[PDB]
């Protein structure tokens, strides 16, 4: 067992390969299925797992009653390998939590489990599956983190916590931790920026983070920092916005886009020079459809010009949170970091007529050999028996 | 493989951070999940397991039917991966047992696991799976065990049994096990004690054992022993009772109190020189809810002045029996042992109008990092289709 | 990985100990689980497993209806750790068979599943789950083996095989085989003599086997043999009768006893000198109850008389198939070869008003240590909701 | 790990032992079991796997309507261990795929998985779980791939693949691929053949395919090439012809026989010098029955005499799918390559009254002992609760 080195670049890549797709509403119709939310797939030298927040309930049983709520004690973040379906019966046991984040180092895995109430909530830090640490909420209103993977270089794992108001000025801290200890943590100074659910990725000794601005910005803010914390701060410029709700593409800016800022979903993309691999939804109001698009001046550039766009999920089909996830030369036995992505297929609540709320998930990762766009979605037929 | 030394010290604790939450009850509403009793953790130098006795029956069964019963040929010693729902498909089997106990000694599993008549009770014991000794019934009236952990020590196990009464004197024995063989028992003598359902941990290469008296005490009697099983006796002093039912908290006793002593549960406690962590229910007549509390110098002072409250289950809350269980340095690679608890929620009768009795669980480890206390209830609808 | 030398002697013991049950048909009621007949325990030097024979269906499903039938292309060899459940889930392919045996020579599993027609079965045997050989029907009249166990001795192991009417006279053959391959075989002269289902095992490097006579013997055959497949033959002389049905007890026979010696029931004695541990029903009648009965001349004497009896299942409940099974020093690090013994508990047709026959078992290992008898049932409620 | 050398020659086999059978549909009707069709079994150094593509459903639920079909972004590529049921329980994830192929060079497992729409298909390649090459439709006519294990030699494998049209004139490629890179390719030239679903084994260093042609030929194409993929190609020039439909069996040729010759079924043969294995249906207008049956000069004869048949699926009991797969002497101990193969039973549409299509399958290996023919059906009584 050797840890991560982190110190490659990322793969320059072309287009996206469909990696998995889980079918887990399908399937949950009859099988013994959790009610799920929040999934996201993170790596270590030897696998891929998926990992995911239940609502400690299973798909077409009363319990999953009112699952369009977001936190609850009964919530915990487990673990099945990649392109499962999440059940009790082949998934592991991470932590209680309403809020997660998770990755490997090289030698064991790192999870971060939020729970407790809105006004004290305490993040439990394990690794190897032994608590290791925690961090109490600073601003007492709701500390939450990614949602998706953290990011490991040379024995260090990274990772971004916000708390305070969802809908107005908030704190962020950047986490440094190593075997589940925080080492060193940093308040970054952001006023008029609001970092929700990064998605961030290791990138040549450093980390990318980009997130999602509930509070007043359309297109995506992002942080960049070394191991020792050094961070700068901004927003994607370009014109093609990432976020959702969002307005119609045109001129873009390299702060918060105000027009149709309000809400968001969690998103990624990926930082090449000055350009940019976004990924979004193909709806500007709703939750629905899925692309891949890469912008070669995005990053700084605000004109809405761009240069490849890949169909993932059709416009009248469900999507909803997407993240990013790597895998390691480690892993791959590859000279670079490749990129890849997933994509939650959220069905039920508040969009379609039933009791619940759960998704499914897919998977693509970055090549430069041949790929094809085209729409892989949920396919569930909703309402199911229990409504 | 290496024997666990055990000859540490327990690691100071100023708090309680949630380690586990299976939600069994809500998930066996559709999933096939045993219906249960009496679960508890234990370690390994590699992982933590729930063990559980099992009514040989699944919820929303028929055959759950009844099962608030304790003993019957069909009860099965079994266990899972921590937080995960004890299934027939993920449950590994132990023994056959209405009462049992189990422990790692660092190089492999003992299981202790009694069954048959009630006036000729036989405890099997299991060393690797493999049947090493067995111990029969000497007062001819239900020998029974913990229902949580053995403790090792330097290759030997301990543990505790009982015969006789539950509502009068009766009879106690130490049991020293090595590679799942007893090699020295001594009979406690203890007249006007009663100890049943003893919780124990290693401290310092010696046993502590908190304990329930279903005699005439609402504080709870402890033992205490080395290898040698030379021991010594005693009630937690505190005002602070831990026993249920039991009083208003006020004067205590280093004897049995007799007020609301009759009857009791299965508890814990964690001695520190003359202070103490009591676990206990919020109710003082029922198993509701369930609470943490340091009292510094509750071991052998008979006030009703506490230190510190943590907040488990709300009182409104169905809790049940609850023990201990620690975590070796050889496992968390800390310099001391860990101190852990369990809770158990039950769920059904006799306080429900249901057919049947179950439990889920909750479980927390001890830390010097910020928490925070709440309610971690078992969030089950009652009553289930079946009834 | 070393071959079991099984030249040591069997374990001398006064009782029997409870070493698993798996509640296969309460659970069944619920849970996905296969219909199944003709379990049988069997041990390697890492674990013990449960082999049975499926009828590729499962409990309350409407493809259990008919499972009175004993053979079928449907049926399934497979096997799953020791007290589990059989269920898809958790068990293991082993062979298609509607006849088989199983044992581990120390370095791998061998295999025997005889399926195909009645006029010319035809039995596969598989070494690390590879098909190393075959044998055919010699008389061309339902090929059929032990049904439970084969023997090992030093990198051999044995079997014996019927081929011929089960109402008269047929042919049996015993089998040397090596890494999977039949390497000898040898036709036992055995007129007036009938042996189906054998219970075998190894002692002091020899092989005995205790089996049923389907003719006319109410008394059990015996067949013991050197690795040179050198034997000899007789009949269990105790007027203590181990066959069901069976005339009352009175004055036994070393040749077969004709009174209720039509028909019979898988059973299993352990040799002692011209002692013997014979496990038999406790009904003369029908397949009922089950008790242990130690009788120390009852291999080559006649009377009646015995010194111990150990009640295992009730005379009101139902029991069926019982086989030995042992533990080699391999295994335990004892200096002896462990008996033990498994009961299958048969629910269903023809005795009860359901469309299914199904049974779910119990297991026992022999020690010095105390032991007691009792009742040990299916305890499943008939009928079910697919009848 | 060590490469597989794949230099050894076919073993000559008289018959054919049942290995396999796993009541995937009979099982389907209560457990949770996926719908699915092609299945294939491949082996490693290790074990041997069942392959299948999932319809992302589980039978008897609402999903599996309309499972006819057989292309959609649902379908993945999923395994299991031989013998047992395709549940969400017990299968591992290999690829999202509508058409597949997959096998193991002795140190990794080598997946291919087409994906994507009719006219840009894209074959996603995967050594180890990881991504290591894509190919893309070339002639935008639907990329469709074996259905069954690629074959193996030195560190190389070796698969075929097809676009344009089912019906006329297309195009075929032979791909080798070493650690999931493709490292050369050559389309074959082949006017007036058709090749589709090829079964590919390796026989002394080099390979050997055998195709459907559901153009214009009622007996099967073929294809064989060494390491260079220097190839030759023709057709099976017995009078018993292979493919289904047929005419009744007469004087064949060595070309396409057109009679008949308009659709077919995934099949295969063994060659042995100018003898030939052949695996088909026992009807020649529609999937129902299975037979082998060896041919000593029916590789380049045309005559319609054979030597030896034997039984496996009745003429009334429906079969489908059937490929061969074979087990290296690394993996069983002989000096020769083990010929075996797979059925797939296919139950539901179109020629029964369901929603619903799936198969369950059956595998036999090569053997030169005693065998026996009988017919080993699905098994499984339609229509099912859904429909
Ligand atoms: C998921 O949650 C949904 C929201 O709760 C459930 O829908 C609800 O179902 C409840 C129970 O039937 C229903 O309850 C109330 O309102 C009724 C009129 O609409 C009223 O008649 C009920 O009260 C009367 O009866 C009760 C019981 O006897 C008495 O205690 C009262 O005093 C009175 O006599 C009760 O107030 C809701 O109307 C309904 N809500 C909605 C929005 O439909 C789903 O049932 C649940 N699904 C599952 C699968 O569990
Ligand atoms: C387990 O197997 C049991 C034995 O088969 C089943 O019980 C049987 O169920 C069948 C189907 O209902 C039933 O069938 C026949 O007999 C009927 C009179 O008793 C008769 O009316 C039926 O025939 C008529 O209808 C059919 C269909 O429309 C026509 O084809 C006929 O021409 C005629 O019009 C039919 O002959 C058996 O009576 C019954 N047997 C017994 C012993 O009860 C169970 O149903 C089965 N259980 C499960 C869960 O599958
Ligand atoms: C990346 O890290 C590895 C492991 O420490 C190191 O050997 C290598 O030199 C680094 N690569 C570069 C380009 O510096
Ligand atoms: C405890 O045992 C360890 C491990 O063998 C030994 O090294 C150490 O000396 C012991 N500690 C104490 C406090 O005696
Ligand atoms: C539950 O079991 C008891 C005891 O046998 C029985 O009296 C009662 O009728 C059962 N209840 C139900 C609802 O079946
Ligand atoms: C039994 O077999 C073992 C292993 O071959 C051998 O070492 C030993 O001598 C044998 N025991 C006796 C009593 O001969
Ligand atoms: C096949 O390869 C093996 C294994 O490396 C080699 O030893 C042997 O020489 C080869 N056999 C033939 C027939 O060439
Ligand atoms: C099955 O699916 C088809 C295609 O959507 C639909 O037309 C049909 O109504 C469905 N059948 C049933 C019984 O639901
Ligand atoms: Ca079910
Ligand atoms: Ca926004
Ligand atoms: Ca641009
Ligand atoms: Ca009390
Ligand atoms: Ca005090
Ligand atoms: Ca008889
Ligand atoms: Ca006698
Ligand atoms: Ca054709
Ligand atoms: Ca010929």
């Amino acid at each position: 067992s050797v840890k991560l080195a982190g110190n490659s670049s990322l793969c320059p890549v072309s287009g996206w390969a469909i990696y998995s797709k889980d079918n887990s509403v399908r399937i949950g119709s009859k099988g013994d299925v959790f009610v799920i939310r929040e999934p996201f797939i993170s790596c270590s030298p030897l696998e891929c797992r998926t990992f995911f927040l239940t609502q400690g309930a299973l798909l077409n049983d009363k319990h999953s009653n009112g699952t369009i709520k977001d936190r609850s004690p009964y919530r915990t973040l487990m673990s099945c390998p990649i392109g499962e379906v999440p059940s009790p019966y082949n998934s592991r046991f991470e932590s209680v939590a309403w809020s997660a984040s998770a990755c490997h180092d090289g030698i064991n895995w790192l999870t971060i489990g939020i729970s407790g109430p809105d006004n004290g909530a305490v993040a439990v830090l394990k690794y190897n599956g032994i608590i290791t640490d925690t961090i109490k909420s600073w601003r007492n209103n709701i500390l939450r983190t990614q949602e998706s993977e953290c990011a490991c270089v040379n024995g260090s794992c990274f990772t971004v916590m916000t708390d305070g108001p969802s809908n107005g000025q908030a704190s962020y801290k950047i986490f440094r931790i190593e075997k589940g200890k925080i080492v060193k943590s940093v308040e970054m100074n952001a006023p008029n920026y609001h970092y929700e659910e990064c998605s961030c990725y290791p990138d040549s000794s450093e980390i990318t983070c980009v997130c999602r601005d509930n509070w007043h910005g359309s297109n995506r803010p992002w942080v960049s920092f070394n191991q020792n914390l050094e961070y700068q701060i901004g927003y994607i410029c370009s014109g093609i916005f990432g976020d959702n709700p969002r307005p119609n593409d045109k001129t873009g800016s390299c702060g918060p886009v105000s027009s149709n800022g309000a809400n968001g979903v969690k998103g990624f993309s990926f930082k090449y020079g000055n350009g940019v691999w976004i990924g979004r939804t193909k709806s500007i109001s709703s939750r629905n459809g899925f692309e891949m698009i890469w912008d070669p001046n995005g990053w700084t550039g605000t004109d809405n010009n761009f240069s490849i766009k890949q169909d993932i999920v059709g416009i009248n089909e469900w999507s909803g949170y997407s993240g990013s996830f790597v895998q390691h030369p480690e892993l791959t036995g590859l000279d670079c970091i490749r990129p890849c992505f997933w994509v939650e297929l959220i069905r039920g609540r508040p969009k379609e007529n039933t009791i619940w709320t759960s998704g499914s998930s897919i998977s693509f990762c970055g090549v430069n050999s041949d790929t094809v766009g085209w729409s892989w979605p949920d396919g569930a037929e909703l309402p199911f028996t229990i409504d």
